[PDB]
């Protein structure tokens, strides 16, 4: 397989569903390289747990935690890290209201080279225990010889784009990592970076981030096919923002319009949204506590009941993960019979204006509140016209893409309700015998 897309290990499924999965201990293992220094970009951190995931011989190597916490949350994080002399912190600036630092990324500097990991898990025990999470593993990037002048750039522009993303933080600790990346050869990378950074982007910068970045990539590096209007759009996420009073406000006006783009030329495209139902959560491996990581509030949901008619249950027999609640977020473009896909994106971005951006100032400015990061798999980057969908995620011409959940997606039944985390569920107990009383 050339894609290097993995799921995290799930405690409680049979070994056959964990064979090709990765735990954080595997990612940080000496088998992957001899660690010199690392940066951990994330949202939530359990520092005691995190240090224990590094191999004993690597636990005093420098670690940088890149986070978005302010005030008391910021002090708690500093207090967590203070016992560890080798840990530095970098507070990502969040100058727009209600923004968050959601990007999940590891920069791993070895003696042998550099690795980049873009993933979907927080750095806490429960995110790696019984959830469905995604990981993209870069190749080992070798150092460019001192005195040798080459770009080290890939056909997907990954090196320039990763540096651009880091430069947006305007942070001294990340300028060091930028200089590290400059010195390595990233030319083997076959994925495109899609990031969000907070700001108001106009003119040349409008295409740099969020759903306009996605649109630009699909315009330039994907091809439109006959009957493209029949190829659905699938979005799969663990949280929903306030999208407005009807679908025309954002979801189907600008978001879907970016996601529908294919090729350079100029809607009834079906849109499937996958989001766990209450029953999905109740019968999950974790039980109702899995809903602690699906933070859809009743306040938001009651303003957009129109949205729930797009919702499809979580189902993942293909990877043995129907009862491992999703914290991965994915977006893709399958064929009408779901046997191939025009592209696939794995990201930290949920279905929200905060993450993807919303147009302002008469359509001339893209406003983004949050930091997010994902990678886009395009067939053209692999010498292909489309990807065949892998029938079983862990089974087996290794040019078929491992989609981690079942297709086609199954619509909510009439008795189903979207998981809403701040209301009680006292009708039926979960897999541990408990109810949900927020
Ligand atoms: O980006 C992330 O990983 C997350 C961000 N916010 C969350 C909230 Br608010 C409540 C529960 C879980 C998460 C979460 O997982």
């Amino acid at each position: 397989n050339p894609f290097q897309f993995y799921l995290t290990r799930v405690s409680g499924v049979k070994p056959k569903y964990n064979s090709g999965a990765l735990h954080i201990k595997d990612i940080l293992s000496p088998l992957f390289g001899t660690l010199v220094s690392s940066a951990q970009f994330n949202y939530c951190f359990d520092v005691d747990w995190l240090v224990k995931q590094y191999p004993p011989e690597f636990r005093k190597k420098p670690i940088l935690l890149v986070h978005g916490d302010k005030r008391e949350a910021k002090a708690h994080l500093h207090a967590q890290a203070k016992p560890y002399e080798n840990i530095s912190l970098c507070q990502a600036k969040l100058d727009i209201a209600f923004g968050t630092h959601h990007t999940k990324m590891m920069l791993l500097l070895y003696e042998e080279g550099l690795r980049v990991v873009i993933h979907t898990s927080n750095l806490i025990h429960a995110d790696w225990h019984q959830k469905t999470q995604g990981i993209w593993l870069s190749p080992l990037y070798p150092r460019i010889a001192d005195g040798t002048h080459k770009s080290g750039e890939s056909p997907t522009h990954f090196k320039a784009d990763l540096i651009s993303y880091l430069m947006a933080y305007n942070a001294p600790s990340l300028k060091e990592w930028i200089d590290v990346i400059h010195k390595h050869d990233l030319s083997e990378t076959n994925v495109y970076l899609i990031g969000s950074t907070p700001g108001r982007f106009q003119g040349s910068q409008k295409d740099n981030w969020g759903h306009f970045r996605l649109k630009k990539l699909l315009k330039d590096h994907a091809s439109s096919m006959p009957n493209a209007e029949s190829w659905p759009v699938v979005g799969q996420f663990s949280s929903v923002g306030s999208l407005g009073a009807d679908e025309s406000k954002w979801l189907c006006s600008e978001f879907k319009e970016s996601m529908l783009t294919l090729g350079k030329e100029s809607s009834s495209v079906p849109l499937y949204l996958i989001y766990p139902s209450v029953e999905n959560v109740r019968t999950s491996l974790e039980g109702y506590p899995a809903g602690g990581s699906l933070p859809y509030s009743i306040q938001t949901a009651e303003k957009q009941n129109w949205l729930h008619s797009y919702f499809h249950k979580w189902s993942a027999e293909t990877s043995g993960r129907s009862n491992a609640m999703p914290h991965i977020k994915t977006y893709m473009r399958p064929s009408p019979d779901f046997s191939k896909i025009a592209w696939f994106l794995v990201t930290s971005a949920n279905l929200s204006k905060a993450a993807w951006g919303a147009l302002e100032k008469n359509g001339t400015q893209l406003m983004i509140r949050s930091y997010e990061l994902g990678v886009l798999f395009l067939p053209s980057a692999f010498g292909l016209d489309s990807f065949k969908v892998k029938q079983k995620f862990f089974a087996g011409p290794m040019a078929t893409f491992p989609v981690p959940y079942d297709l086609p997606p199954e619509l909510y039944g009439s008795k189903d309700r979207p998981w809403i985390w701040n209301i009680p569920y006292v009708k039926a107990p979960d897999t541990h015998g408990n109810m949900w009383v927020p």
